[PDB]
């Protein structure tokens, strides 16, 4: 419905700088926050479009996406999002959508982490509903395999190029034992660890995530540069060092078109950065609410009139 770069030009011209300022503050105490923030945009877009559905808390009317499988005890940064919103509301009351906040924060997070900048498209509007069931089914799982994951991307209009570049977001941030422990001991019922997992990594992960353990351990998505936004994620894959089954599958899946793309990104960081920016824009374009559909939420946690 034609999101555009200049949507707030009249009404909140400095929105981008303001978001960036808050995200930078946030980074001061939490190295992980930029990663968590971009993930929220991803999880937002993949369920009923980039409509801030994910942000909504439980109520009598709302069964929160926060409780969905991919989100529960995993998704994070909601308080920081509130802090960004509070700044915007103070400068430009009633203007900037939560859906837009997520898009803007994503760019700030990458740029602040040494990554590329891109021109965020704006004009999204905030949903009055959540779709927990959609979150359970629409969002890719790390263990469902590349074909299913690729279908899930297609399903929202994102192609293989998009999939590989976007997977590059795993260049920063963290993962809990449970999302990758299937690799560790009895992979795919084989009785052995995933052979595509670098044995050096395997050994440390095994210690981190003991087989009859509680699963509290957490580690870096990118063992090379856990916080910098760079192409090391791709180089890692070349060395069997991708963390998630879904990560490594991009390189190790015999005959996958993904392999050449990863190699290309591994060779040329600039190329990866350019592709990542375009892909972020593409993801950001998924099924927006626009015009007078939806609302501008005053508090991202709640529909207007609920708090
Ligand atoms: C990026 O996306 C933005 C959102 O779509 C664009 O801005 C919107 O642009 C429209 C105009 O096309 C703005 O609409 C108006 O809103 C005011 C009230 O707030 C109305 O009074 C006004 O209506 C009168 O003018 C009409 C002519 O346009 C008459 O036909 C009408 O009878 C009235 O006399 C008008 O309301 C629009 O009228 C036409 C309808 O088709 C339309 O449904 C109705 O909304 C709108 O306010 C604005 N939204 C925001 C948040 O700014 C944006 O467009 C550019 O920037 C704006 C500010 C305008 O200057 C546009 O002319 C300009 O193209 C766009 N930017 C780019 C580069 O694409
Ligand atoms: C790594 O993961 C693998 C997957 O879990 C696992 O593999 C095997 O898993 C199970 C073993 O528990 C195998 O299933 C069994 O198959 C035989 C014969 O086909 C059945 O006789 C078994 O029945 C059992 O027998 C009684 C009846 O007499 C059952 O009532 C009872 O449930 C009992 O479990 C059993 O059958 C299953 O029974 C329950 C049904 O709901 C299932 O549909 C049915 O399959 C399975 O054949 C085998 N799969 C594969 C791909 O190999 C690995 O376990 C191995 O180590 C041991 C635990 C031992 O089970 C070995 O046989 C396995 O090879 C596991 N490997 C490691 C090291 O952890
Ligand atoms: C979407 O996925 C989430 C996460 O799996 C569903 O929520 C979870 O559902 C389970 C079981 O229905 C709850 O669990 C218990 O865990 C045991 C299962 O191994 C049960 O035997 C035992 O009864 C426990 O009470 C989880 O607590 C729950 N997890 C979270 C974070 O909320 C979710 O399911 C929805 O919510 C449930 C509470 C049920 O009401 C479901 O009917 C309901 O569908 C999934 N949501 C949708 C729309 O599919
Ligand atoms: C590493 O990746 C970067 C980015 O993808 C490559 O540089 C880009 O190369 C493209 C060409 O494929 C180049 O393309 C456009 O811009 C032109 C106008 O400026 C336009 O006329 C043209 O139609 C294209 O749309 C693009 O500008 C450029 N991006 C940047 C930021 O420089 C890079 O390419 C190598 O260097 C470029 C300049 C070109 O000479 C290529 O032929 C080279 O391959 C990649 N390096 C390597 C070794 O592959
Ligand atoms: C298991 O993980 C190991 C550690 O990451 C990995 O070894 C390392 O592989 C890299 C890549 O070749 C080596 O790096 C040099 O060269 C490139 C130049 O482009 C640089 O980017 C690097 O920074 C570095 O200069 C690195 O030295 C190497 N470390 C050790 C101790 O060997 C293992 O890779 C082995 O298998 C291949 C990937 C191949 O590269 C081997 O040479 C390498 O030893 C990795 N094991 C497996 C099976 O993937
Ligand atoms: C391609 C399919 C994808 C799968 C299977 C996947 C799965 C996962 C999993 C399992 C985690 C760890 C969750 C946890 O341990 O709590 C995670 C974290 C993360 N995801 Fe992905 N994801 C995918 C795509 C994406 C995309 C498209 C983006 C952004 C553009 C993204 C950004 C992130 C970030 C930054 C983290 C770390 C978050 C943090 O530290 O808070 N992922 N993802
Ligand atoms: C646009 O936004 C930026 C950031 O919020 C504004 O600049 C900051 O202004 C404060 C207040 O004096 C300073 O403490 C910061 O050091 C500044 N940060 C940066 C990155 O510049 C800026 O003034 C805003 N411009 C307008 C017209 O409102
Ligand atoms: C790789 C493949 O063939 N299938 C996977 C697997 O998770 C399952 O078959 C299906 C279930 O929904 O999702 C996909
Ligand atoms: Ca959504
Ligand atoms: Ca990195």
């Amino acid at each position: 419905g034609s999101l555009n770069a200049t949507f707030y030009a009249g009404t909140c011209p400095n929105a981008s700088a303001m978001v960036r300022t808050i995200v930078q503050q946030a980074f001061q105490s939490d190295s992980r926050i930029g990663a968590s923030l971009i993930r929220l945009h991803f999880h937002d877009c993949f369920v009923l479009g980039c409509d801030a559905s994910i942000l909504l808390d439980n109520s009598g009317s709302i069964i929160s996406e926060k409780n969905a499988g991919p989100n529960a005890n995993s998704a994070r940064g909601f308080n920081v999002v509130d802090n960004i919103k509070t700044a915007l509301e103070n400068a430009c009351p009633g203007v900037v959508s939560c859906t837009d906040v997520l898009a803007l924060a994503s760019q700030a997070s990458v740029s602040l982490s040494g990554g590329p900048s891109w021109t965020v498209d704006l004009g999204r509007r905030d949903t009055l509903t959540a779709n927990q069931a959609g979150a359970n089914s629409s969002i890719p799982s790390p263990t469902q395999g590349l074909s299913n994951i690729t279908s899930k991307f297609s399903a929202v209009g994102l192609n293989t190029n998009d999939l590989v570049a976007l997977s590059g977001a795993h260049t920063f941030g963290r993962a809990t034992c449970g999302v990758f422990s299937n690799r560790l001991f009895n992979f795919s019922g084989k009785g052995n660890p995933d052979p595509t997992l670098n044995t050096t990594l395997l050994s440390t992960l095994q210690e981190l995530c003991p087989q009859k353990g509680r699963g509290s351990g957490s580690t870096n998505l990118d063992l090379s540069t856990p916080d910098a936004f760079d192409n090391n994620y791709f180089t890692n894959l070349q060395s069997n060092n991708g963390l998630l089954q879904s990560d490594q599958e991009l390189f190790s899946t015999t005959g996958s078109a993904t392999i050449a793309i990863v190699t290309s990104f591994a060779s040329n960081q600039t190329l990866f950065f350019q592709a990542f920016a375009q892909s972020m824009i593409n993801m950001g374009n998924i099924s927006p609410l626009t015009g007078s559909s939806g609302e501008i939420r005053l508090d991202c946690k709640k529909t207007n009139g609920s708090g």
